[PDB]
């Protein structure tokens, strides 16, 4: 067991890098998604071109939350102080 | 049984990975899946395209969440520190 | 029975954990759910497949926040520490 | 009978889960059923299936703030610490 | 007459439960009747239909707010510490 | 006279669950309001059913600012602490 | 002749009742009496219906105001506590 | 001549009144006084009917940020406290 | 010549006073004029009656702030206290 | 040379009336001059009127600061307490 | 050289005069300009006009944040204080 | 196992070089995946195209982000300071 | 060589003067290129008229952080105080 | 090897610059490039022109952030204190 | 080498210049630019105006930050005090 600034430091940092890092990829993904599923309601046809751009899409967007979770877990599983 | 300052931190800390990491992808969600029935009303016919597309949206940002549930998860129930 | 500050922090963690986890899932279920009545008031014939695409949203959205009740209710019911 | 730093902070927890709890469903059931409303003005004989709809809509919402009360139930009469 | 932290956190939680409680179903009250009154304006041989739905609506908002009302006057009439 | 943490926090409460409780309710009246007489003009025959559905919606409003209100009121005269 | 806490209390929960109370209500009623002159200018026949739920409407959002106002006036003339 | 906790407090309150007091009833104010002349311009053959219920509008709004100043004043010239 | 907890506190609230007390009614102002002089290019015939309510309107606004400025003034030039 | 916490609160309230006291009434100016400007490419026969009102509306709101302004200038030149 | 509480205070201030006081005049100039260069776009032949009554309104604005600037400079090189 | 504030420091910056470093990211991308989307449905032959520009620009933004994540790297595995 | 509290918010003074100073200017000169850069798409005849007014525009902004950039400099290289 | 309240803070510095510094980039960047893929959507023959156009902007917004990253790097690899 | 209040406020002071510095530049560089490419969409033939109107624009805007630089590069090596 360990208890100093460092440990309580981290653990508040994991929460901080993956619960405010998915605030603006959440809300991109839906606004992507939303033109999406919209863009095929207008031209069904565009459908597997309309996908295909949106799969690239969120894949962008959900790496940037990706990044909060890798120094979360780097604080949790691989801290270089505690 | 256990009390300093590295178990307050991880308690809120775990309150707030989720907490917060639920805010961006629950109204992207909404977003989506409001475009996705307002195109289901325009366009019946695209119905299983428009849906197909929907859930694999949904779960891109329902997983953003759930690194945030993670997190929380690892701090409760495998903590590095306390 | 036994009150330190990580039984204050835990209480708090709860609340925050529910609270703020209903927030973006709240608002995100109103939006789809407003665009699933209006989709209906303009094709009553497609109330079955809007219906069906916005249950299938709202349980995803639903998700969200009992993420946030399921860390209230180990810290109230399991918790690791107090 | 008693005060201490947890029976304080189990109050005021109880208060801020219900409180903040009830924002984004307050604001997204007012959504849906004004988006109602309007559906039933313009396609009166769809009022059934948008009621229907609509129902079903506010009580997952509701959900999400009563998830909210449970906590705040918790820490008032079934507190696990004090 | 006593005063403790838990009294002084009792009376502000009292407060913040029906305060900020207030914001989200008044918010969305606003908006549904809003839209109730115009599609009235709009098809007023609808109005027994729309003023249902409203109604039906209103109550669900009411009670996220008799949420907090509640926990106000647990802690205020039935206060399980002090 | 009595001064002590508790009669500062209650008079504190008081203003706060008026103060805050009002916010949400009058954007809302207003809202509500300004689509009434706006459905007026529109519609000047539908004005009684208008005004009638305007003033039950006024009436669930206020009766959310009201509860701030009797909150306050508790707190001022018939505090169960001080 | 007398300070402590609860006077300087009494006096900011004063200024907050009638401060903060003012902002909803006043916003709203803006917005009710903007929809109204529009209303006139769009249907000058109808002025007297759009005066007359105006003026109701303006009224029930005042009351919201003089709840704090009340609140306030207790604590400087018929202050419980100092 | 005197300064304690109570004197600087009353002060400060004395500014919060009337400060915050005028922001809703100002932009309110802004809005109808707007929708005013906008309608003017739409039909002046109403512009008695228009200015009349602005006029009252206005005075119903100005009411609120007296209400404030009232607060102020007593704070200032008929302080129950100091 | 004098400085103690409440001549630091006069200062700062007369600036909190004016400055606060400008946002609205600046808002406002700026709203109704932009307007106004809207107006006056669709229908230039109109313009004496729109400058005639447009000028009703600023001095309802102003007075608003006016109230700011005399509190400032009071706490500069007629302080109770100091 | 004097320090002391008065001096130092009326140059804080020096920089806080005039700075936060532009806010309002640069956006308002800005609103009001933009409207003036489109009005005139709308129609440039009515500009001497449309000049005329926005430079009264733009004097109105240009006070507002000046407030600021001068309890600014007070506080440092003819300050009432140091 | 010198360091006190008023001196810090100073510079704070000074920054915050100038640096506060540039929000509203910048988004105000920024609007303004926008809505003249539109203008000129649509109707050429009223350049002329539109540029005038621009440059007035830019002069206004930039009082505004002039008199943050004074504020500044005098704390900087005229203080009253120190 | 070292712990200092600067340990302390460097946790908590890293998470936020990456949380706070992917809120304009986040959202921009979906802004612009969104109109990629939208644009496909609208022109479906132009889908190479918008992919390109679309490909191009997010690695601009995923770049802004990654800046945060190579400070959070240095944090982390080659800290200067501890 | 030097530090104290001046020194220190002098610094801190310098940069708050600048960054917040950019804010308004920064995003008005954006909104003013913007209507400038369509206006030319939509008139390009009148490019040359729109370019000059532009400028004029960019300018008036920009000195608008240029005061801040004033002050920055003076503290920096030409502090009264330290 | 060193950790004072230098280090720490450049450290939390560092983090500052990059992750504040790409929320204003990060949004423009989008806003850029979803009017670019909108654009080529609507005249696929001006897609080299947009391109061009785009990718000049992109360079200056992603330049703004470096500027950050600069300050950053220095802190950390170059720091004249620590 | 050397730590003090003044080193740990110019290194925070150096990022919040160019962090915030960048925040209004960075979104008006993007209105800019998504403008103008739309522009281009609007009429290819005066890509060239476009461009050369943009180009300027960015200058201007990128200034700003650049100011931020300037104050962060002088706290960093040229520092008036440590
Ligand atoms: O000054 C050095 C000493 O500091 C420690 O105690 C200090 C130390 O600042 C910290 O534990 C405590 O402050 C803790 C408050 C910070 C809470 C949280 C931490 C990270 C996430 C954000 C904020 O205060 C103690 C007393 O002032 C320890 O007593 C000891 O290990 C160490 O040598
Ligand atoms: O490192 C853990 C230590 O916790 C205590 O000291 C702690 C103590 O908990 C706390 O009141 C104090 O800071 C109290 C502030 C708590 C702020 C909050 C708590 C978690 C959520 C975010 C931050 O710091 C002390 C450092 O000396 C006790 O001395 C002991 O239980 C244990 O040694
Ligand atoms: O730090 C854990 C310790 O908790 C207690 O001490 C605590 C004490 O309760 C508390 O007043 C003090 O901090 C008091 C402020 C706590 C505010 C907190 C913030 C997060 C949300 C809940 C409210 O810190 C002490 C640290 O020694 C007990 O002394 C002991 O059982 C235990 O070791
Ligand atoms: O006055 C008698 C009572 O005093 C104690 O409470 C103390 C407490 O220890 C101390 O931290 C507290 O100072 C803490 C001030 C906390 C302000 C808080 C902020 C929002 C929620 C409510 C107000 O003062 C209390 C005064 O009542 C004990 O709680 C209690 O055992 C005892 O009966
Ligand atoms: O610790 C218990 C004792 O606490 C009291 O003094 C304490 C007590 O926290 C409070 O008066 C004072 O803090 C008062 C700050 C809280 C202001 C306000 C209160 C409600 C509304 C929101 C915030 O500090 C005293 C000294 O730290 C009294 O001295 C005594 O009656 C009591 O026994
Ligand atoms: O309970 C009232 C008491 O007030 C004083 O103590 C008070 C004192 O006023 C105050 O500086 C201290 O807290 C000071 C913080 C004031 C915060 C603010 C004030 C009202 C507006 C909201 C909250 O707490 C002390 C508790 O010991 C004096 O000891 C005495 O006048 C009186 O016994
Ligand atoms: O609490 C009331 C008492 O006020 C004075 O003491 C005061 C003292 O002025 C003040 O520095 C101290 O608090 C100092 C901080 C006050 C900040 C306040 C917050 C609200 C807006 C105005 C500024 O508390 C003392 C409490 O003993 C006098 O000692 C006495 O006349 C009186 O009994
Ligand atoms: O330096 C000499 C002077 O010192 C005293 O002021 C003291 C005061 O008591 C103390 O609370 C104060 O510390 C309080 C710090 C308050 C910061 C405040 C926040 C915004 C508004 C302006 C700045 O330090 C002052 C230093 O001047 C007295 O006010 C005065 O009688 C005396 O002449
Ligand atoms: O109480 C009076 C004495 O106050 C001074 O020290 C006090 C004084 O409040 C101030 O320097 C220091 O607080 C400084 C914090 C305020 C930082 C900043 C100032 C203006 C811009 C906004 C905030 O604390 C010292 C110790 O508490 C000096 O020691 C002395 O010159 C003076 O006589
Ligand atoms: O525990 C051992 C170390 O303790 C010291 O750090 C002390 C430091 O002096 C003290 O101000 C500090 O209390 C300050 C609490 C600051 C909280 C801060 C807020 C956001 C950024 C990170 C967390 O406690 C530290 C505990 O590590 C020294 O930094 C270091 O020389 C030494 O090795
Ligand atoms: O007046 C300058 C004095 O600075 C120190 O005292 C200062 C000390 O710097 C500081 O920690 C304390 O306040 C520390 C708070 C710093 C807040 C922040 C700093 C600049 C940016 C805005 C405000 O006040 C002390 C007053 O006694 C030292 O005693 C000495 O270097 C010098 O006499
Ligand atoms: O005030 C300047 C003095 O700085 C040092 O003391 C400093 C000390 O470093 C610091 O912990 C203390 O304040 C500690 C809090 C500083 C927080 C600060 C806020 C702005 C952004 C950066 C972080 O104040 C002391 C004042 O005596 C040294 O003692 C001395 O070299 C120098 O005279
Ligand atoms: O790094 C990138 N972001 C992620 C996008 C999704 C796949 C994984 C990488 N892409 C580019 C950003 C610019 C530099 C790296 C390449
Ligand atoms: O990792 C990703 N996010 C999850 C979304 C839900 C399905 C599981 C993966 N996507 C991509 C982003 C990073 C690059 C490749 C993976
Ligand atoms: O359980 C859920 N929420 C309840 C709200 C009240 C109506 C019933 C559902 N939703 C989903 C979350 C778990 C996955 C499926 C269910
Ligand atoms: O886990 C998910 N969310 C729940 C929503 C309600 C249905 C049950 C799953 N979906 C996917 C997100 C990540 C990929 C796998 C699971
Ligand atoms: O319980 C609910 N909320 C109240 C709204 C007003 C009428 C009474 C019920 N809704 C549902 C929550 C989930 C399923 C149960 C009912
Ligand atoms: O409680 C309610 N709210 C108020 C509306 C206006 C009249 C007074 C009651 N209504 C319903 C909310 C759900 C449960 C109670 C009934
Ligand atoms: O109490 C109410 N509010 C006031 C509005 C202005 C006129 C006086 C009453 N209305 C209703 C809400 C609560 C249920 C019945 C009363
Ligand atoms: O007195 C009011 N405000 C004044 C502003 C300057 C022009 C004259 C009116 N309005 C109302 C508040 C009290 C009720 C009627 C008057
Ligand atoms: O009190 C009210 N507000 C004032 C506005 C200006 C005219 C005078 C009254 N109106 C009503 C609100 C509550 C019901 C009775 C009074
Ligand atoms: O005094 C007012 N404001 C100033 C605006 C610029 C011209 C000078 C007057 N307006 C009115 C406040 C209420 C009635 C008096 C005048
Ligand atoms: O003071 C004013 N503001 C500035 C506008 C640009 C030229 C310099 C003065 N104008 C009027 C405001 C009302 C009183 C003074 C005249
Ligand atoms: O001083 C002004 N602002 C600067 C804008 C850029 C060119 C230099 C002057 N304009 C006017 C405002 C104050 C009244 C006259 C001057
Ligand atoms: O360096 C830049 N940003 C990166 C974006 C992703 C591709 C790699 C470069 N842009 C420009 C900054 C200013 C000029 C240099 C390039
Ligand atoms: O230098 C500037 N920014 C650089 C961003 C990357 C592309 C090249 C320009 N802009 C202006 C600021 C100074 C005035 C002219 C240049
Ligand atoms: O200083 C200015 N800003 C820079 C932008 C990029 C081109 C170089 C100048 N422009 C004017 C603002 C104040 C009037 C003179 C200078």
């Amino acid at each position: 067991m360990e208890s100093n600034l460092t440990t309580a430091a981290s653990v508040i940092a994991a929460a901080l890098a993956v619960g405010i890092g998915s605030i603006g990829p959440g809300l991109g993904q839906g606004q992507a998604a939303g033109q999406a599923v919209e863009g095929i309601a207008r031209q069904p046809e565009a459908e597997g071109k309309i996908r295909g751009t949106l799969l690239l899409s969120l894949a962008f967007m959900e790496a940037l939350t990706i990044y909060g979770l890798v120094v979360a877990l780097v604080l949790l599983f691989a801290n270089p102080f505690v």
